[PDB]
């Protein structure tokens, strides 16, 4: 059939919970990256066939957050858009959907990624429409129930990370060591300007002044040490191993890529960043959802006819050190090539955006080191994984 | 390219607002129809490659509503699922994504549809994290803001219907006539048992008694007359034309179809209900979103190399009589072949499910009258349409 | 100092929970009875020195509910008013404060009573001003927390009634005979027109035609039998004696009397309903709050130099059969003189009003029988009692 | 009826909105002053006949806040208590009711005052019991609606201040100058230690450390100048005179006095702080509620047979400089004898407590300077005033 290529890539910086992006709605972050990614590609808004954006947390967001991002980015009304939710998989699954559509001949050019503002997620009042005839009622945190809580077992994602830690023998000390590594890798990449090219600024309005650009991954902890972690108390289970320091955060951000067939890029005179080599999803038991990247990455590698050793660089999302370590244990690949600029423990985890955020990061680093074969993969609440492989000439 | 077929199709009856389905969460509705479509197909749950369900209103619904439906339907954890939101387009867009993934080689068997419980939609409290230092605060109705309110113009979907009525000269009296036709057609279909085959029952628990089977479209008003409608006051604009009787309702329901390649159905010994001939989306100005089906249906017909006159049967969703009538005026096709068993004014409009609900109704009627060429289409809040054409041997 | 007289008495009928008064704010109910009590007394609004109304549930009620009722009853701005809260004692305590003011020469004519709309009580959101940075938050039922919940032991008034039943050996059977007696006596009183004179109609706006006059104690169960109660489940504790049928309900209503010195009444040419003989409060352990009426009634009788046997008629509130029966047990008086027209189990218990409601009922029955000596008393959540004795010449 | 005397007086320091007392519920503030006032007087908890506490904002506070203060202060269950609401009049009115009760013979020893935590007042959800079938709902601020908002005119207390400013010609300049005066007087009293004796410390738990003694009027702004006020935006009306600096604030605190007959204090060997000479209430138009102290103070002076010139010392509450100035203009009294240690503009205005707070301040300063004739008065939302005159031998 047809090869799919990525012609451009952009992300916002990732905001801390209640931080610099907390008052900017997720679609407005999405618009920043859709607009930037098209500019970078040299593609006019009217040439876009569709926009697909992941967003998990949509309570009170208004009709179709992806359409809002597309319109706010300047795209004309003739360009249709769809919002998707595959939890942390969303941002990457959008690119997968774009590739399916191009391959099927349903679309020519697709802007795909994800957008999330966890800070702005509201509380919801279940049963409000009916009323509360007697007795107390509950205001439920949508960020938790819709973003972070397993339906089937009724406990937090952090408990799934405890389950994975026990199953694969991932100790508290190894978690913390992995977490310090991520922070120091991120600090080192940040301090050396390595995130400069991939980040586009978001202008934050200021009461009686000009807006200020936000363009730094403010969640990254500089000068992080093992000692600053090894004393912390477990966050989710009193006898447990997972802490605030060895899990990712609650974060805000967006990321997008522009996708088209290789034949279309050549028709337009565009040199692609990379070819999409393969992609795959996978399902696992919700109890061990952090393991999804294993069967997903294995399926993606098999579709690519690659081995884990053929890879030059990977981005494997760090929702929890416990799960990222188990994944590395089970894949057997070389971890000096994974998250070389740090991961989500340091950078943050805006759930519906991360899938494309890590792809953006992967592509920019590949180019910088002239890596030829890369993979991005993430675990997914409710027991899934997605993985996508890219190849450079 | 690979031909994609639909091998089975099932819907719940549509519940009234606060009616028989009001306490059954949308993913339980989806489960009922996923499970029945697979039974009807003769496809085991472990054969399924992916589930894709639309659901618009997801506040407090828990992680990834489509996964919830899949798991509740008895599908194993290895089967991935994803939720989508293209407003009222969702349930039909789901089927489109399924066909894309089959044609691309990404999936083999997909269960695709939509699910919605508008009755259960809650209120949300924006700003609840920060708190309310002084003064009052708004509890926002998610059904309205997320389902029924245009972002760009900040008014109800009903005003977009008034815009269309004005633009296209659709009178109050023409709307009411249409609406009475739809109710009378739905009444005739009910009395004749036309919906018996497509409807699968939902068992409604009863306090100290056996569950009761809900299996009838309880929103349908039997004995509807013009005099019952022509006296009502307009619902959205005091000088307008759109009333509660010539617009659809707020409703609960779900619908699903099982999709696979023609080669796969042959291998499995399955006789399809139909082949998917073509499909398309479209964008239009949000102010006239009701017109979405015109460019969508023209693109789908074009892709099929059919003309409007080639069609034997259509299902064009009746969000508002005003928009359904403008769509017919612009397409110029034979309206005696449209919504022959009634439409949403009568049956209801569970937004995230409607696009698959109408597909289910189309396919069952096509089979009963031996129609060969069909089309389903819907408008979409924010200014879009989708359309899908099917063909039977 | 002075003899204090009651010149007039009026009450609304008592509304069922969510029933006929549920949409009428408490001060508007209080306005009804203040206006009516003054017309019945022959006292014009500008002669009033003060208005004192009990209201327990005042969340979102607006500034000073008693002043609202006074203004709404047509009293001029020059007449001050005060709201009080002694839980169920409130409505009677108002009368006691009125009589103190008069005896001290602080006031001349006082309208005193209480008003309550339990149906309209809202939920509150504690911590709302600081916000809920992460996690679920509680909407607290003000009816329960402010009206019905013991602060010190953190359980329902119904558990205090279980405590009383156990300590004084009041059995489930005793309680149910008491409760059926109350229903039957109320039904007989309604048939005899006993409440025709005391009740002031409240006009209730209707969907269609003219407002309907609400003027009947609609909570009273006609044709109640022992068999309808002896089989029910306990309402507050598995091992309990207290049920929905042997406790009163959640109710709406108001009541007021007009109070002044005997000398002021003769100077104005008015004939009193009765003279206030004495009154008292008392405190008991919160655990057995239902016994409050014992030390309160003993103190009032002692202040009157009367014996329990001197009484012709008593109104002793029946929040719970369990506590009313223990009160009777400890006082030793003839229970056939008590609540002769039925009590709160049948009529209902609008908490801030009930203390004057029962006095109103007492005074009208005393007149009709030409009884000479009476007493009203109530228990009070948090461990108190109030009692007040009246004499007719 | 003998004279009534005040044997002791105690208050907390006044907290700023969201300040040092913010997390201490009102009845706990109440408890501090009840216990202290009894200790100062030499009265054992079990000798108390009744506790009477003002508290305006009671939404979710639990049953009978006055009783809660009494029990928390260590008074036995046998001591009855009552909460009252006459808005800002509440705390002085409680003393008035205590005096009426002693004169009447009803009580012997009464603890009276008020308590308020405005910081902690929650939001309420009106109609929550019935639910919100469609459309947005409103969370309402109970501080504003129950404490600060005029029922009849539907506007803030600040607007009643603007009414008084216009009607009595009280300029923006005159108001800023008065306000600078109050702040400067309070500053000097803090440096001098004039409040040392009246204030009782409240221990604020620290999380990190031992609990800190809160014992200073932390709202007082030291170094206040005319220049810091004279350019501020009006806070309530655009064409207005009232600002955040010439009005008091939103505050937390409690105060109580112990009251008994002169004969009783002699029997117990107790030296009064003062004799209650007289007291009065009054009503005015809600629109001009700030003038309430005029007729209340004239009525109280009249019952005392005093003239305004007879007074050695006054405490007239400063809700708004606009009304305090109008009150002084109408009474004609010596303003250098009013609020000599500063007033509410500086000290703060915890509404249900302020009427006792100013009395506590009055009594301590009267003793310090050997003043013989004193008076305390405040305005009341909804159009009222209260005044109480005291006399030292």
């Amino acid at each position: 059939m047809t090869d799919v290529v990525i012609v451009s890539a952009a992300r916002t910086a990732v905001g801390k919970f209640g931080g610099s992006l907390a008052k900017i709605p997720a679609p407005e972050l999405g618009a920043v990256v859709i607009k930037a990614a098209l500019e970078r590609a040299g593609v006019k808004p009217e040439q876009v066939s569709e926009v697909i954006m992941g967003q998990v947390l949509t309570a009170g967001s208004g009709q179709n957050p992806a359409r809002q991002a597309a319109i706010k980015a300047g795209l004309p009304a003739m360009v249709p858009a769809m919002t998707i939710n595959k939890v942390s998989g969303s941002g990457l699954k959008a690119v997968m959907l774009a590739a399916n559509a191009i391959m099927a001949g349903d679309a020519e050019i697709v802007v795909a990624g994800g957008q999330e503002n966890m800070s702005a997620a509201p509380h919801v009042l279940p049963g409000s429409r009916d009323g509360f005839r007697m007795g107390d009622a509950k205001l439920v945190d949508t960020m938790i129930v819709d973003g972070l809580w397993d339906v089937y077992n009724q406990y937090h994602m952090g408990i799934t990370a405890e389950n994975v830690a026990k199953e694969y023998g991932i100790t508290r000390e190894a978690q913390d060591e992995f977490a310090v590594g991520s922070q120091n890798k991120a600090e080192a990449a940040q301090k050396a300007g390595k995130f400069d090219e991939e980040i586009v600024p978001v202008l934050i309005p200021q009461r009686k002044g000009d807006p200020v650009a936000f363009k730094t991954d403010e969640f990254v902890r500089q000068g992080a040490t093992l000692d600053s972690m090894s004393g912390l108390k477990p966050a989710f289970d009193k006898a447990g191993t997972v802490t605030a320091a060895n899990a990712s955060g609650l974060n805000d951000g967006a990321a997008a890529v522009v996708v088209m067939s290789a034949a279309k890029a050549k028709e337009l005179g565009l040199t692609p960043l990379a070819t999409i080599k393969s992609y795959a999803n996978a399902g696992v038991d919700p109890k061990v959802m952090g393991m999804g990247p294993v069967p997903a990455s294995k399926r993606a590698l098999s579709r690519a006819e690659w081995t884990p050793q053929d890879l030059d660089l990977m981005e494997i999302n760090e929702a929890f050190a416990a799960q990222a370590l188990a994944v590395h244990q089970q894949m057997g690949w070389d971890t000096s090539k994974v998250n070389v600029n740090g991961g989500a423990i340091a950078i943050g985890h805006p759930i519906g955006a991360s899938g494309c955020r890590i792809l953006v990061t992967l592509l920019h680093e590949m180019k910088r080191r002239d890596a030829k074969k890369g993979l991005a993969s993430l675990c997914i609440g409710g027991g899934m994984g997605v993985a996508l492989a890219v190849e450079r000439k």
